[PDB]
DNA sequence: AAATTTGTTTGAACTTTGAGCAAATTT
DNA sequence: AAATTTGCTCAAAGTTCAAACAAATTT
């Protein structure tokens, strides 16, 4: 048959390991040490819109790099993310793509 | 001057730490390197599934279970919170 | 000159929100 | 015993959507 690839693995980034060897760990991991290291530089200083900075720290580079795959075309863009057209065009003035 | 933030290792053994924004292009270089031209259908809803599921499992961790102090910390109302832990099944 | 995409608008379908309250749980 | 948090449900506020369709651009 074919191999499973399951979701966890769908999207992965490259790290090295203690036999310093090259190893596809997933995405989710990246965000998680991200997070671990926000918290720890946090210092009880307070915290509320934690939501919205993550999602920026995403939407951006998805939106860049889809954008680069269909040359600029919007209609297969969003298509291809699976959003209304005219959500995709706002969420690109937001972050000045356009 | 950029809060999130990942650890990463140069050849002559130095930690150094770049944005996260980063590692998703990788992953998505990736992703896409390894198409052939395969259609990609929902790929918004994909990523986000996979960056709400770690949010929301280390905010949960750091405020020790508690749904009221973790949506206040994620700036969203109590109610999306509990609806976004039916949809990852975290309960 | 043909097809396809942009840039808009419209209204309807959906989602998030703030508040309210009893009942359960933590302090 | 007091304070806070859960689990719910209403409504209003806000976002996403598909569909139009000229006007611009690309095949």
């Amino acid at each position: 048959m074919f191999e499973q690839r399951v979701n966890s693995d769908v999207l992965t980034v490259s790290t090295v390991n203690s036999q310093d060897q090259v190893t596809q760990k997933p995405l989710r991991d990246s965000v998680k040490q991200a997070l671990k290291n926000y918290f720890a530089q946090l210092n009880g200083q307070d915290v509320n819109d934690l939501y919205e900075l993550v999602l920026a720290e995403v939407e951006q580079p998805l939106l860049d790099m889809v954008m680069q795959y269909t040359r600029g075309n919007q209609t297969r863009a969003a298509l291809m993310m699976g959003i209304n057209r005219g959500t995709l065009r706002k969420k690109l003035k937001k972050y000045g793509m356009n």
